[PDB]
């Protein structure tokens, strides 16, 4: 099973041959510059922010959500009643003699309901994303993916969202809680991931079994 | 799902500088805290128990 | 559901600077604290017990 | 059950190629600004 | 029972596209204000 041909994660060539440089011009200067790549106005004191499509931005994924709720209710009611004419006087033996009124009754009712729920999620990491759209108000739509293949699998960390430029720090970084439409994904493949999927029959009994 | 509903009449001079007023300064305070789902359904007495609670002699 | 009802007559000179008056300064104080639901229904005596409480000899 | 094709959460492309910039105008200035937003 | 279609609590769209802004007037001013509320 290890002999099956596979496509690596970093496809292509993993080396680049330096290209020989242009022949200097015969102008009487030592400084000779190859065909210059112009990048447009670049500020000098403004922080390094993504401005156009293709610029990179660092997202510090730091998510900590914890919600909870709980409730209960109860009721109880107990009652006893008794009357015993242990020795009935003779003038009252027609109304109370022979246990004609001697009684003993009891009753009880109880109820106790309760319920609750809680959800939690945490995320911590760092991912560099790319601006793929600049919106009308200057906000940047950012998308990014990091793929790591360690030993016997592949993990994908994907991120997407909208970043307001004024939230980006001086180190070209923004926490993940300042991104409006945050879409964070952390998945994997291989048998390690296949071992965390419920069996089809168990996944069916989880939905269709009466209890 | 939990619903917290409130209603009442607030006198403006009771509102603090942070645009906040305690609930005891609202005249016709109607405060509701309910929920649905099976968690709420588990806190309702069974119809037969709720009938015996009202009609049983003791 | 719980209902807290109040009624009475308040003398204006008893009201403090915070527009508040203790309930012992209200002349015809009518204070009510009731509820409904099965929690309240569980605190009513059964009709037979409530009859034996009044008509039993002892 | 893990072989079922699925749609990821972050759909689309997860990369953007930087677009080449406009050719500077011939006004005698070094500062050249692309179509301003 | 978890497969039953359900209506979420926050219905509708959970995003808003920024609307492009009005074209500035030709009065010789840099400050241009959209239709004021």
């Amino acid at each position: 099973c290890a002999w099956i041909p596979a496509k690596p994660l970093v496809q292509g060539a993993t080396t680049a041959q330096p290209i020989p440089g242009p022949v200097p011009v015969a102008n009487g200067s030592i400084f000779q510059s190859a065909q210059p790549i112009n990048y447009g106005y670049q500020p000098l004191f403004e922080d390094r922010r993504p401005r156009n499509i293709g610029d990179t931005l660092t997202i510090v994924l730091q998510e900590n959500v914890s919600a909870s709720k709980s409730s209960s209710a109860n009721a109880s009611r107990d009652g006893k009643t008794s009357f015993g004419f242990d020795t009935v006087p003779r003038y009252l033996q027609g109304l109370f003699g022979n246990s004609r009124a001697d009684m003993e009754a009891s009753g009880g009712n109880s109820f106790n309901g309760k319920g609750g729920a809680n959800a939690s999620n945490t995320f911590s990491g760092t991912l560099t994303v790319t601006v793929d759209q600049v919106l009308a108000n200057g906000n940047l739509h950012v998308v990014g993916e990091k793929q790591i293949a360690i030993n016997q699998g592949t993990e994908f960390i994907r991120f997407s969202g909208v970043v307001n430029p004024r939230t980006i720090s001086g180190s070209n970084s923004v926490p993940s809680t300042q991104v409006a439409d945050a879409r964070i994904e952390y998945v994997g493949n291989g048998y390690i991931n296949e071992a965390q999927n419920m069996g089809w029959l168990q996944r069916f009994f989880l939905n269709l079994s009466p209890m």
